């Protein structure tokens, strides 16, 4: 809509208050004009037709329980846009400041969230396995990163390229979580998963095997479920990235950590310059090494760490 930019206040899924950017025109809408061509959040009203209605609110105050997921989807998309812009100099997912849209209250008891090729979609969860998915900043950034990949490497969603695509989304959702300093960790979805159980998460980058995902190439899944194990085999790549960043000894191989910032720089460069739709793990290793070489020099420690980390997960 056309209107006046303003700021409203509300409460997120976890109960935390935050300010959000709104647009006033008779109603207050969840439309943030401060970022690129705008961030817009929609109400899918428990249906599966998309996008639903642009979020309209009467008073610029979003404290109703039905508002919670919209507030977080709206806010976390802003943060993620900021991360890309500030950190990598990239304007929105297309690099051209494309509007960012998300719908919430998608379907009923839907335990998932996704990027559908045009926008983001978030379920409310069933209240047992998950609470509304947009309450996790790593979830929001994982989804938005899928847009980034679509517009850049374009990794197809199956087999190795598909696992790389998902790992990429976990790496970057985690770097975003550290960026916002929102109780950061190397776990995925900890904040919205199994409200009943503390301590767990959906996936672990630090120890994928903790939840039964592979942490070495020799353990890859080779069947057909999950599109050829996109969400399973991403653990091998997640582990590698954790090592590059944090360092460690894995399967006897020692890796000196080079930190998060360099991890992001390296991976972002690989994604945007070297990866292709059909790249496999071995190709990702080459890309990562080339990126680091570019950035830091072939005899750099950085290059060394990237090599070690892949060797440690068995990726040649
Ligand atoms: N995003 C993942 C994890 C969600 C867990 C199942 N709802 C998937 O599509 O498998
Ligand atoms: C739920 C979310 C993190 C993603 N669509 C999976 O995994
Ligand atoms: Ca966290
Ligand atoms: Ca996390
Ligand atoms: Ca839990
Ligand atoms: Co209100
Ligand atoms: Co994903």
């Amino acid at each position: 809509i056309t209107g006046t930019s303003t700021v409203g206040v509300g409460r997120g899924v976890l109960g935390d208050q935050k300010n959000i950017n709104t647009t006033y025109s008779t109603y207050y809408y969840l439309q943030d004009n401060t970022r690129g061509d705008g961030i817009f959040t929609y109400d899918a009203k428990y249906r599966t037709t998309l996008p639903g209605s642009l979020w309209a609110d009467a008073d610029n105050q979003f404290f109703a329980s039905y508002d919670a997921p919209a507030v977080d989807a709206h806010y976390y998309a802003g943060v993620t846009y900021d991360y890309y812009k500030n950190v990598h100099n990239r304007l929105s997912y297309d690099g051209n400041n494309a509007a960012i849209r998300s719908s919430v209250h998608y379907s009923q008891g839907y335990n998932n969230a996704f990027w559908n090729g045009s926008e983001m979609v978030y379920g409310d969860g069933d209240g047992q396995t998950f609470i509304p998915l947009s309450g996790g900043i790593d979830v929001v950034a994982h989804e938005l990163t899928h847009a980034v990949t679509d517009y850049t490497a374009g990794l197809i969603y199956q087999n190795e390229s598909g696992a790389i695509n998902e790992a990429i989304s976990d790496i970057f959702g985690t770097l975003v979580e550290f960026y916002a300093n929102k109780n950061p960790d190397w776990e995925i979805g900890e904040d919205v998963y199994t409200p009943g159980i503390s301590g767990d998460s959906l996936r672990s980058m630090s120890d994928p095997a903790k939840y039964g995902d592979p942490d070495h190439y020799s353990k890859r899944y080779t069947g057909t479920q999950d599109n050829g194990g996109v969400h399973i085999n991403s653990g091998i790549i997640n582990k590698a990235a954790y090592l590059i960043s944090q360092g460690g000894t894995h399967y006897g191989v020692s890796v000196v950590g080079i930190g998060r910032d360099k991890l992001g720089k390296i991976f972002y460069r690989a994604l945007t310059q070297y990866l292709t739709p059909t790249s496999n793990f071995s190709q990702l290793r080459a890309a990562a090494v080339q990126s680091a070489t570019d950035l830091y020099g072939s005899t750099s420690q950085e290059v060394a760490s990237v090599k070690q980390a892949f060797d440690a997960v068995g990726v040649k």
